[PDB]
């Protein structure tokens, strides 16, 4: 389940497609919890592409449902990312994740 609540401004039409490299200012937040990951810290805003399953499924479907300049707010279900397994020391099992995602991409 990918739920999008867009902070409005952008263009709403430049949609990310397969074979396109995109740049995302992400910041992870735990539900009823603190931060765990932030692209604001290292200031290298994580160049990546679409079509290789490099990211998790909850973040991947959130990438295609956005456009340039937009600011979304993800809500990742446990079963698509880590809920059965849990990322060791960083994500406990059966965890629901919140991401602050802004898409300022290229290509």
């Amino acid at each position: 389940g990918v739920e999008i609540e867009t902070i409005s401004p952008g263009d709403g039409r430049t949609f990310p497609k397969k074979g396109q490299t995109c740049v995302v200012h992400y910041t992870g937040m735990l539900q009823n919890g603190k931060k765990f990951d932030s692209s604001r810290d290292r200031n290298k805003p994580f160049k990546f592409r679409i079509g290789k399953q490099e990211v998790i499924k909850g973040f991947e479907e959130g990438a295609a449902q956005m456009s340039l300049g937009q600011r979304a707010k993800l809500t990742c279900t446990p079963d698509v990312a880590y809920g059965a397994t849990g990322h060791p020391g960083v994500i406990p099992p059966n965890a629901t994740l919140i991401f602050d995602v802004e898409l300022l991409n290229l290509e």
